[PDB]
Formats: structure tokens, sequence, C-alpha cells
């Protein structure tokens, strides 16, 4: 149907906008602390601590399959990156501090992304 096509075009345009959002958030992580999944070879206990691991590469896979239907879903995954790190790592660590700075800087970007998603529809 044409209605199904139109819905698919909207998902594609959302995907474009989320791709640009993802780029902008990841630039706020120049250390690349959040680029890849925590390795279970190097942190064998991780899944005892963290139930839903997340990272920028995993988000990019989901994005490229058009797997985010709305901005809320994408924000949920970004918050997991931050929140997981702030739980596993102590306040005094470079990892925790990196997550705080990512959260603070990413807020700016997400605030305008929400406006854009509502504005364009």
């Amino acid at each position: 149907s044409m209605e199904q096509v139109a819905m698919e075009l909207r998902l594609t345009e959302l995907t474009r906008l989320l791709r640009s959002v993802l780029d902008q958030l990841q630039d706020k992580d120049p250390a690349r602390i959040f680029a890849q999944p925590v390795s279970l070879k190097e942190v064998p206990d991780y899944l005892d601590h963290i139930k839903h691991p997340m990272d920028f590469a995993t988000m990019r896979k989901r994005l490229e399959a058009q797997g985010y239907k709305n901005l809320h879903e994408f924000e949920e995954d970004f918050d997991l990156i931050i929140d997981n790190c702030m739980k596993y790592n102590a306040r005094d660590t470079v990892f925790y501090r990196a997550a705080v700075r990512l959260r603070d800087q990413g807020g700016v970007v997400l605030r305008q992304a929400r406006r854009e998603v509502d504005s364009i529809g």
C-alpha cells in the first residue's frame, strides 16, 4: 500500500535525523570510552552487575536496521550507556566522570532533536 510506503519514508527520515544525533553525541566522547561493548573476556563479572549493556556500536547496528521507531527508543539506549557506567564504576573514576560529561553535553543535543522530531513530524 501507499500508506505503508509513507510510513516507511517517515522511518527513513527519522533514521537520518537519529544518525546525525548519534554523531553529535559520540563526538562528546573523544576518549572513545563508550564506542564498543564492554568485553566479557576483560570484565567477566559484568553481566552480574549490568543487565542491559549498551554502547555506541550496538546503537549504530540497530539504527542501520531502522530499528528505532521513535526518539524515545533511541534515548533509552543512550541513557543505558550512561547509566550502566555510573553504576559499575565509582564516582572517582575516569569512566564515571566521562559518563557525566557525556550526559551533560548530550542533553543539549537531545533537547533540539526532540523539537526537530516534533516539528517535522
